[PDB]
């Protein structure tokens, strides 16, 4: 019966950990910034969104950035494509001269090389005190998104800036507390935004990582910068359509490349280091540990005891209710990410 001991000891330490996170990320929510953000901060902004072969989202995306109100002689676009099949660079040329007040780039590449070294090369041509990174089907529901975004930044210690999203609740907790406390590792690219200064320390974007937003994000914190997301400055999560699924584990695939090559490089500002350590078990460690549970109770249940049948009939009962399901399924795309991850390198 040493297999119902094992599966139940690794449910408790695999939900357990999430929730004492949970409490104390609680308790640094109720801690008040020790940062302020300021209104009158009006630094020159340069917006970048890569695109390859998005000629339908690209003219109302260049649209949405176009209503911002943020002052036109502070804010400057760059659309970086590289070599798109489609005709999105004669689309942006289009817009480019409809719209021409508002300064525009169109960096157009020999050849496709993956997006962070479209940002790269669009790093060079930017102007911009702060870089915002965003992506061609992201929509920023106000006007004054990208102004709020911006006011978060004036202070010398916070380095970047990224948005809270809505359509959890949970999600969006460890987030902000992570924000106050020091920094959080997971940035958006529906709005990331940097000090230039840092990006070109680091100095750009670099390829190897997946999730250049939260790895950049991540690099900044770690030099003692602040990378924050706070709850004023909120997106709207744009949803794939077709292959939810696979979006989602790709996604998940990222954020696993990212934690990994971040815990391997030490030295953190003590601030962050529970919180570095944390996502990162949150995210490589925990996942395996929920199936070793189920497939302990599976081998068990269909020799012998079965108890453990009565733990799985559970398991189902409980995925009747749906914040259930959502973490279930979020510890199912991260294990397939690990999977992907090892065989996708070779
Ligand atoms: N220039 C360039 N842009 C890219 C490339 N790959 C992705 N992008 C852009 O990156 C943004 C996000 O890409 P997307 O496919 O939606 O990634 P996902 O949202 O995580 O599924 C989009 O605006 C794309 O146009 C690339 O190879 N070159
Ligand atoms: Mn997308």
């Amino acid at each position: 019966m040493l297999l119902e001991a094992i599966a139940i000891a690794l449910t408790a330490a695999h939900f357990g950990a999430p929730l004492l996170y949970y409490w104390r990320a609680k308790r640094w929510l109720k801690k008040p910034w020790d940062v302020a953000p300021d209104p009158t901060y009006r630094p020159r902004v340069t917006v970048i969104v890569p695109t390859y072969n998005e000629a339908p989202l690209i003219e109302e995306k260049l649209d949405n950035i176009y209503e911002q109100d943020y002052p036109r002689d502070k804010l400057e676009v760059v659309v970086v494509d590289s070599a798109s099949t489609d005709g999105t660079p004669s689309a942006v040329r289009r817009w480019a001269e409809t719209h021409p007040d508002l300064a525009l780039t169109l960096v157009e590449e020999t050849e496709r090389r993956g997006k962070a070294h479209a940002l790269n090369t669009a790093l060079r041509h930017a102007t911009g005190e702060i870089v915002v990174i965003t992506d061609a089907d992201a929509l920023w529901p106000a006007r004054d998104t990208l102004a709020n975004a911006v006011k978060w930044l004036a202070d010398p210690t916070v380095g970047a800036v990224s948005c809270v999203k809505r359509p959890r609740d949970f999600y969006n907790v460890l987030r902000v507390a992570e924000s106050k406390a020091w920094a959080t590792p997971i940035f958006h690219g529906e709005l990331a935004a940097f000090k230039r200064e840092l990006l070109e320390r680091l100095g750009g974007f670099p390829t190897d990582v997946g999730a250049d937003d939260s790895h950049t994000a991540t690099k900044i914190a770690m030099m003692g910068y602040r990378a924050i997301t706070p709850p004023d400055v909120v997106c709207v999560e744009a949803v794939p359509k077709r292959g939810y699924h696979a979006w989602r584990i790709r996604r998940a695939q990222h954020l696993v490349q990212h934690f990994a090559k971040a815990i391997r490089d030490g030295k953190a500002p003590p601030p962050f280091k529970p919180i570095l350590h944390a996502e990162a078990y949150l995210h490589l460690a925990n996942p395996w540990a929920l199936p070793t549970a189920a497939a302990a109770l599976a081998a068990a249940a269909a020799a012998g005891s079965l108890p453990a049948a009565a733990l799985l009939a559970t398991g189902a009962a409980l995925a009747l209710y749906k914040p259930y399901r959502t973490w279930t399924t979020m510890q199912a795309y991260l294990i397939a990410a690990a999977v992907k991850n090892l065989w996708d390198k070779e």
